[PDB]
């Protein structure tokens, strides 16, 4: 069901700080390479007076290229897909929270997320839109009752050589109800995720992930 070139749309939505809002994307990449290529449009709510940087790690785990010896856990799960929850707690205190749906309808992956988050600081590079981008980070996957939990600690950079370090543990669950899943031992995903385009409030952004699974 997962084809070497697939597409996917999504729609991903909430507020930051209380400032709500609605995104929606469409791409596409190759799954069993590990990439993907993303065109984001804010739809409402914008321009954002945030980092669009926040909500850039809401935006897809089939895309990951698994070696031959480390079962996919998120591939194994179509035709029904998964979901995935996620804390994301920053070091000058916002946390966002995120609850994410992953399906496939007529050989398109959908996704649905929402998002809150809440306590950045209103002088801090998130809501200042200070930051430039993500830092390639290391996802170790830990598998858990039949599902996983990753574990990453990203750190966001920020103008004048500055960092942001944000922490989080996401849940990922399989949606299968027929069927079976060949569980992973522990691993660990190398990503790299790039901001290749953007208009001048983000208000449009384009951005692209690398992602690889490893031995741990």
């Amino acid at each position: 069901l997962i084809k070497e070139n697939m597409r996917m749309k999504v729609v991903l939505e909430g507020s930051v700080n209380g400032h709500q809002f609605k995104c929606t994307g469409e791409g596409e990449g190759n799954p069993y390479m590990g990439t993907q290529t993303m065109r984001i449009k804010v739809i409402e709510g914008g321009p954002l007076p945030f980092a669009f940087d926040i909500l850039a790690t809401s935006f897809s785990r089939t895309f990951i290229k698994y070696p031959k010896g480390i079962p996919d856990f998120f591939k194994q799960s179509f035709p029904e897909g998964f979901t995935w929850e996620r804390v994301t707690r920053y070091e000058d205190g916002g946390v966002i929270t995120v609850m994410q749906d992953t399906s496939l309808e007529d050989g398109c992956l959908v996704y649905h997320a929402q998002v809150r988050g809440v306590n950045f600081p209103s002088n801090g590079a998130v809501m200042q839109k200070k930051t430039k981008g993500w830092e390639p980070n290391t996802e170790m996957m830990y598998p858990a009752d039949g599902g996983l939990r990753g574990y990453t600690h990203m750190a966001l950079k920020v103008d004048g050589g500055g960092h942001l370090s944000c922490s989080f543990v996401t849940t990922y669950r399989s949606k299968k109800t027929v069927g079976n899943i060949k569980m992973p031992g522990i691993h660990a995903v190398s990503h790299r995720l790039e901001r290749l385009e953007e208009s001048d409030n983000e208000m449009f952004v384009v951005q692209r992930e690398h992602a690889v699974a490893k031995f741990a």
